């Protein structure tokens, strides 16, 4: 949804060290050290959705195609997310 | 994040048509004209989400790194969606 650059202040600066004191609990990458968070930091917004998303293989002008449609749960209102191909047969 | 199989039923096959009618009016691949929904027909359950991410540029041991940062909006907890890198500076 919405991006968002945010101040690069103590908030921001806490974010990096939640992020490496996260990731040394991984150990993918060893035992780092926080330095700090530099510009540009990105706040994005999420945007709630419940609901299906029905994933396809479709024949189509004797095609095989990969469809993905997503449908709201109260609504029941549908769109069509995606669609590629022609794709091999599972 | 819920998965599940559906049948190629009249519902399934109905999804075929909304789909390839709808990659119609985009056009990438001609005019399409459906054909039929093979197996396996796949339901992913989308369970709604309100929050948001944070995208950092993090310094840690001398080297930059990228960091995805959750955050809930109903409860404010957060937790650490990714870490890559190093990566370039912007």
């Amino acid at each position: 949804g919405e991006w968002e650059i945010i101040d690069i202040g103590p908030f921001t600066q806490n974010l990096g060290k939640f992020a490496v004191d996260e990731e040394n609990k991984i150990g993918q990458y060893g035992r780092l050290t926080f330095n700090k968070v530099i510009r540009p930091c990105m706040k994005k917004t999420i945007q709630q959705q419940q609901g299906y998303e029905y994933q396809l293989y479709v024949y189509a002008s004797d095609k095989l195609f990969r469809a993905d449609i997503s449908e709201d749960y109260k609504t029941r209102g549908r769109k069509l997310l995606r669609f590629n191909g022609p794709v091999p047969p599972p």
